[PDB]
């Protein structure tokens, strides 16, 4: 097989995936939409490709990226770019490869709002300036995402407000979990990119064993949880990159807790994650299977 791995996520940051696939080669451009179906329209995104790389000459290459917006680049395991910012770059490194030797090539990529465009070139000596090409590319075989506790949830309700103080709604549905780094892009396109805007999420936590939980929320910048209709975390004008975490609370199987958690940007970048602690389950994010609407 030729090409690379491709694992996109719905963040900017490399987490919450949503769709591996191969990609051909590394020569892409999104303009504003999504790259995949399964990655929400919202113009924040990531994408991590893995593989081998297969150089036909014993020479200096050179790499060269185009990107917006950040990239690292890594080619047997020396990390050669390392450019992992929001500047758009039309990027070079360089290492000396061996004639037929197979290396590892990771590629870690981002959009933060914007256009998104990445694309992949090499030279050498012998190399005639090419996007590296399908046949010097193996992929990676799958790693696994998503959480091993069963269940039958899809989600919580979401509300996206274009204001930050909870009003101006724009857009409702479910979300499948709360794991969300949106840099400073929004919800939705439906929601104005001004880094000003909130969200109410609710529904019920179905809980899968008996013993005790803990709950994380790890907020930028202000937000608040309910649990059984108690305010448990009050960090609504917090105005700061933090996380919070309940008490320990007894739970049993089966048991249907009561959610609201509500979030803000108010400026800068958005970030928000429901997690969790509980028997057999190290801190994490809690899980679809968990989440119900209703
Ligand atoms: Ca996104
Ligand atoms: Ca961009
Ligand atoms: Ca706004
Ligand atoms: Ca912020």
């Amino acid at each position: 097989h030729m090409g690379l791995r491709g694992d996109y996520f719905d963040n900017i940051d490399l987490t919450n995936f949503k769709l591996t696939r191969v990609d051909k080669t590394i020569d892409f451009f999104w303009g504003v939409n999504s790259p995949a179906k399964e990655i929400r329209n919202d113009e924040s995104y990531s994408v991590r490709w893995t593989g081998k790389i297969r150089p036909l000459y014993s020479e200096e290459y050179t790499f060269y990226i185009s990107r917006d917006n950040g990239v690292r680049l890594w080619i047997d395991n020396k990390l050669i770019i390392d450019k992992w910012d929001n500047l758009v770059g039309l990027e070079m490194g360089k290492i000396y490869l061996e004639a037929g030797k197979l290396y590892d090539i990771k590629l870690e990529y981002f959009n933060n709002t914007g256009n998104g465009f990445v694309k992949l070139e090499w030279s050498s000596a012998s190399t005639v300036r090419s996007i590296v090409p399908t046949e010097c590319l193996y992929p990676a075989e799958p790693k696994h995402y998503g959480s091993s506790i069963p269940g039958k949830g899809i989600g919580l309700f979401y509300e996206y407000f274009d204001e930050d103080n909870l009003t101006n709604p724009k857009e409702k549905g479910i979300d499948s979990v709360i794991d969300f780094n949106w840099g400073v892009g929004s919800p939705s396109k439906s929601i104005n990119q001004d880094q000003k805007f909130s969200v109410r999420w609710t529904g019920f936590i179905q809980v899968p064993y008996d013993g005790d939980y803990v709950f994380y929320v790890s907020y930028d910048d202000g937000a608040s949880l309910w649990i059984d209709r108690q305010l448990l975390i009050d960090k609504w004008t917090a105005s700061e990159i933090n996380t919070a975490k309940t008490e320990a609370i007894s739970l049993k199987a089966g048991q249907r807790v009561e959610v609201m958690l509500l979030y803000r940007n108010t400026g800068l970048a958005g970030s928000i994650r429901l997690e969790w602690e509980g028997p057999g389950i190290e801190r994490s994010v809690v899980p679809q299977s968990c989440l119900y609407p209703r």
